[PDB]
């Protein structure tokens, strides 16, 4: 079972997650791996809008933007990808995100970061790993 391979309370490192999202993807087609991050901003305030692009080391087409709840979502590869390639794409997105903490936001910028495939449990990850 998948549920028992993921600890909902545990925070995983970028490497661990990459190797775990492969055991969660069971579909016969190739699921997309997606990164989500709840930002330390206020959706209410407009000068706290995060919108930038980034080139994935292993891919390339990706531009992010905060949603109505101050959250950022982005695909970082396919579940078929070798684990080390997912791990690099995950870091490249974060390291890029962190450079955009708006001047008008006080507090931790990365409040929660997790990874998911098209179906299944989410994998909470330590972004500083």
């Amino acid at each position: 079972a998948l549920l028992e391979k993921v600890d909902p309370n545990k925070i995983y490192t970028i490497d661990e997650a990459a190797h775990l999202v492969k055991e969660l993807a069971t579909a016969k087609f190739d699921e997309t791996v997606e990164v989500h991050a709840k930002l330390g901003i206020d959706p209410r305030r407009s000068d706290q809008n995060v919108r930038g692009t980034v080139s994935l080391p292993h891919g390339g087409r990706i531009e992010f933007r905060n949603d109505k709840t101050g959250a950022i979502h982005a695909p970082v590869g396919k579940a078929s990808f070798p684990p080390e390639k997912l791990a690099d794409n995950i870091r490249a997105f974060i390291r890029a995100l962190e450079a955009h903490k708006p001047e008008g936001a006080k507090g931790t910028f990365l409040r929660s970061v997790y990874v998911t495939t098209t179906m299944g449990p989410s994998v909470r990850i330590n972004p500083h790993s």
